């Protein structure tokens, strides 16, 4: 019978009957929430995790303070994978009404996608929903081609199609074109590639499609808020199974840029399949180049996403955007010499380091730099690791987290200069 | 634009300038191998690994010293997987320019066979590459039957057909017949019995078919070298998968000679494709059956092969053969008391013996003298355990040695008085 | 009889008969190191180390380019932890002689020290060869406290003395001096705190007491250059045993700032010992506290060091440092929210995050926090990763790097306007 749990921001702190520092008290008037000058929207997404945390489900955002900003820090916390939560939203001006429905569509699509199971996930679904998406937000921009199965062998895919070789269900390349102007001629800005393993060898498995869902959302988010440049979204996906007729182990891929490649891990061969998708990328000749990637051992947790560029302009940009959108970013290494460190027995170079130079994102990220053409301008790579948790934390409930989203898009609008 | 490296042989040791017992030093005539009294042939081909070690990939052995025996071990030490290493020989008599033109295309073919990929080489791909190289080296003398897929099961091969039964790529078996003199009712001399496993469970995995390559270069350099009596040749070839659908663990296979074996350990199946051929070999009443298979924990290294045998007599003249050949061979315990070692609770006996008889390569070998008629006189077994190198060590490159291939020739020949 | 090797410096790559990009090449004339414009530094010191591999152990630098940094990048690849390498030094200007001299002495000294046994290393020996370093560079400046054993129970240096319990050789605080001017109303302008672990429970063991080593180096190096301003020095040593009667697990430590930690990780203890000498260090209240740390899982592998603070303009002086030193270093995570993540059932904090907050680094350097007065401003936390290789490396040989001493040095001058 209605009568819902109102919530609201104060600037003094609660009484002693609640302790110390305390975040959040409850009485008639419903839930405050105490904040100080210091990180007030990650004390207001704590706070809306201990809300859900106390199991209630449905909530009015009440009295003064509630500004985009602030209402969308609340739901990133107050959400949960199982989604039976609702928000009553405060008033809010036009500009910004929109900009919380869309995030809302297109941040949401992102955790579903990633938090959904990789049985109702193969690569052709994945691929599919990312059309439908972006067909959604933009109809008349979007154009695509799809090459699956046996096309990728035909058409010398052979990081894709061997990636995805032991599997029931077929590996998908799909190549999507993002083009406002209507002009065929009109030149592409930006490409961005992404890591679509929608099944891992060894549940965090089902985050390993991550890289794909979060450009896609990126590129959705950007061309809602009226991206004018055009972009080109290459999302490589299968599965990737090791054991018995995958016959992983030891083998070499002749890549079409004529690198050859052993699979010393059977289990990092996400960078396999973005090899196709980095080659692809190049061959369009755009000043922008971002790949995103899960699960490349961090030193950082799930706290930031990182980012690898031998451009430092590049970096800084991205950073730049990061700030603006309130997501957490940081550099990590990415010199000339990494670009040694994965020697082979039997091919060019081996898919990891492994022991012989104890390494571990660094060393993913130079591999990748063997299938950009001009890797040393214009090219960015991102290892997601903000992007799922494994269990509850303060700000966030298990599952897909949505973050980078925000921060790839702003980054596509400060290049069209929007 | 030519001016190759020269590579020559001294006797006097190097300046103090170059450290202590410097083996190698270099000027302006190229570089100088230095060699003591002791070990010259080790000295050199450890010389040809720190060579290629240098980056060096061209060179000419010059001056003199240079026979067939140092021209060979500078070349085992020289060649790396790879293969773009080049030599100019040494001037040398008839006789030994054809022994070291048919060394080179027999000793690395088995060495890029073993290096090969497991993808690249499938159970009927090794058959076919097997006859390819005995056809090369003498075509008129060869046949073969290949039993393949159903085949093998509709013939009661159940060791064979039960290895194999997971996988995309049919189990086989290639039965192969050098026969010189062309009269049929010929008496067979030897069978050579040889591990194909193209694929194994849990890069090492590609060395699992190093047993039957080993062979296949045996017989063929013998039959090179002019090899006058009959020998049959059994190389039983399977995917070794474990997951799923090759229902492996406790499966009990009844073999042709009424015996009953139990898979307990599900990674232990090459002496289970053996047992079959080792069936087929007692049943042509040769006095000579040796088999030879990988992987059979060790205590002697990668640095010998082992045998094992019942018969004193014909286990010297294998050591004989090595020591003719230069090659690393060393005797192991097989005694009757093993063969009581495999019991099982549910069949006549158990793959392995386990942890309730702590042991391995005499267990193994007394496992497969249950399939040999006569085991007690005339059978030879082959641990392989000299035939691969995971990482480059002194005297070897990574990957596949070809080991092995001079010393089971030169026993052929030898009991064709030859 | 003398007739060293010479090595010279050429920027015309080799003949085509070393192979492709060959860095060295040999004649007459000695090694020539073939150098392209990109990092020529770290080119010269690979080329030592592949020198120093073909077991050379004198040499003459030769010819011209050799300045005082292409000399010490040779020098810090052509050694061994073995001391058996010289080098006929190039002539060089007054001023960089003396620097080479200076180098070679501080930093061959960090060497020896983190290289040495821990059984010939205990935690007053180590207090003991700082020492004797300080005033063998200048005495009349430095003076020092040693506080061992009982009197640190009985000075409430609960930290260290509890992380010494278990050991036959007791705990040490180093609290050292250097005074320049005399004045001892002077004013302390920069503590160093350094971890000295001279025996680690669970051979990189040996390497715990290098943060230790690398600040003792680096006021030593600094002193050698003629550093005008005071410094205080405190090293915080003892072994590091959890077997026992260390009585290590669950014990809750009491410190003077009134903090408890309980130790759930009983390899985590350095960090126990310097929050012992992070207290002293912020009752000096200096502008500048330096903390160096080892081993506090990485991601930079060990070929940068990395720093943590609240500072941005203090660890961009740093990065500024390491850049003009050559060396580098890395920045890492370190926010207000890291210092939450050490709760603990039993006591104010934790010593570690364990498994409820998959951490390190980020952790370990928040933990560190709660122990520095003003953290917010003038505080550098230094794990030193690029110290010890396990293995011999391209540019390294086993052992002791000797990195960030040049780099803090450089610092410590850089305040005192020098």
């Amino acid at each position: 019978t209605t009568e819902i749990m109102q919530i609201s921001l104060s600037h003094n702190p609660a009484d002693a009957r609640w302790g110390e520092k305390a975040l959040i008290s409850t009485n008639d008037q419903g839930v405050t929430i105490h904040l100080t000058s210091h990180d007030q929207l990650g004390g207001i997404q704590r706070a809306a995790r201990k809300i859900d945390g106390q199991g209630i489900k449905q909530v009015k955002l009440a009295g003064e303070g509630w500004g985009l900003e602030q209402s969308w820090a609340f739901w990133q916390g107050f959400r949960g994978p199982k989604g039976q939560r609702s928000v009553v939203w405060a008033e809010l001006p036009a500009n910004e009404k929109t900009e919380l429905e869309q995030r809302l569509k297109i941040i949401d699509w992102v955790r579903d996608t990633i938090n959904a199971p990789a049985e109702d996930l193969g690569p052709e679904q994945l691929a599919k929903n990312a059309i439908d998406l972006l067909c959604a937000v933009s109809c008349d921009a979007v154009s695509y081609r799809i090459t699956k199965g046996e096309d990728l062998r035909e058409q010398n895919y052979a990081g894709i199609y061997t990636v995805g070789r032991g599997s029931d269900r077929a590996p998908v390349l799909l190549a999507l074109d993002y083009n406002p102007t209507g002009n065929p001629d009109a030149p592409v800005m930006a490409c961005l590639v992404g890591k679509g393993i929608t099944f891992d060898s060894g549940d965090s498995m089902k985050s390993d499609m991550g890289g794909a869902a979060t450009l896609t959302g990126a590129l959705a988010l950007a061309a809602a808020r009226g991206l004018k440049e055009r972009v080109k979204l290459y999302l490589c996906c299968a599965d990737n199974m090791v054991s018995g007729n995958a016959f992983k182990l030891g083998d070499i891929i002749r890549y079409r840029n004529g690198k050859t490649v052993e699979i010393m891990n059977t289990d990092a061969e996400g960078r396999l399949v973005l090899a196709d998708g980095l080659i692809d990328a190049s061959e369009q000749n755009a000043p922008l180049i971002i790949d995103a990637a899960t699960l490349t051992k961090t030193a950082l947790g799930n706290d930031y996403h990182a980012l690898f560029s031998f451009d430092d302009e590049l970096a800084q940009a991205l950073l730049n955007s990061a700030h603006s959108e309130h997501e957490l970013f940081w550099r990590l290494p990415l010199a000339e010499f990494h670009r040694s460190q994965l020697p082979s027995n039997f091919a060019e170079l081996n898919n990891v380091a492994g022991g012989a130079y104890s390494a571990g994102a660094s060393t993913a990220a130079a591999f990748l730099s063997h299938f950009v053409k001009n890797y040393q301008q214009g090219w960015l790579h991102i290892d997601c690791s903000a992007t799922y948790r494994k269990s509850a934390v303060d700000q966030w409930s298990a599952g897909a987290t949505g973050l980078g989203v925000r921060t790839v898009a702003n980054l596509l609008l400060a290049q069209a200069k929007q």
